[PDB]
């Protein structure tokens, strides 16, 4: 049951689950995931994508309305990318995120 009166922000309660963060990512492909911060509080969510060499790519942020956030992006190229995420000026315990992008073409 719901009991207690507190309004603190817990950046350690926010998580993310989606294909965009998985290992099955391909370059020049639509990558998106879900950011659950309902247990974190009412704090904002920040995101950042850093290329393998040190490139800077933009990110999308959309509020679901229930208790999550959708972030769409597209890795111009492949390689060891890095998707950092913050919450209320506090780098979540799950960030940064090591996402190794793969070449649209699979060398079988």
């Amino acid at each position: 049951g719901s009991s207690g009166s507190s309004g603190v922000v817990d950046p350690s309660k926010v998580k993310i689950a989606g294909p965009g963060l998985g290992s099955g990512v391909r370059a020049r492909v639509l990558q998106s995931f879900t950011v659950d911060s309902s247990k974190a509080g009412l704090a904002p969510l920040e995101v950042r994508v850093l290329g393998p060499r040190g490139l800077v790519e933009p990110v999308n942020v959309v509020d679901n309305g229930d208790g999550t956030h959708t972030v769409t992006y597209t890795p111009s190229q492949e390689g060891p990318y890095m998707v950092s995420v913050k919450y209320a000026d506090e780098e979540i315990p799950r960030s940064p995120f090591k996402v190794k992008v793969l070449p649209t073409y699979d060398a079988s």
